[PDB]
């Protein structure tokens, strides 16, 4: 009944490899979307320098 | 598979260092384009004084 032992192992084996990872495809996102925040950046600018000018 | 969240951090490097970069080629224009703007100034004396003259 090492086995068990065994099974054991496989069975911590066994609900081992599901659900024991959060929030990746969260974390991605952050990037992800953090790309997105990379762009109209440079907009700022000339939107300063309407508000600038005007 | 903190390969993953390594992969993970290559994908979102991965997908990082392309189109995250605006309107640069569109900056220098302006004052690569300003630098033409810098010259024909001058030439607007002679042109008012032709208006002034005449």
């Amino acid at each position: 009944f090492t086995l068990i032992e065994l099974m054991i192992v496989i069975a911590i084996v066994g609900i081992l490899a599901a659900v024991a990872l959060p929030a990746y495809q969260d974390y991605t996102a952050r990037a992800q979307v953090s790309e997105a925040i990379l762009l109209a950046e440079g907009q700022k600018s000339a939107v300063t320098e309407y508000y600038l000018n005007h």
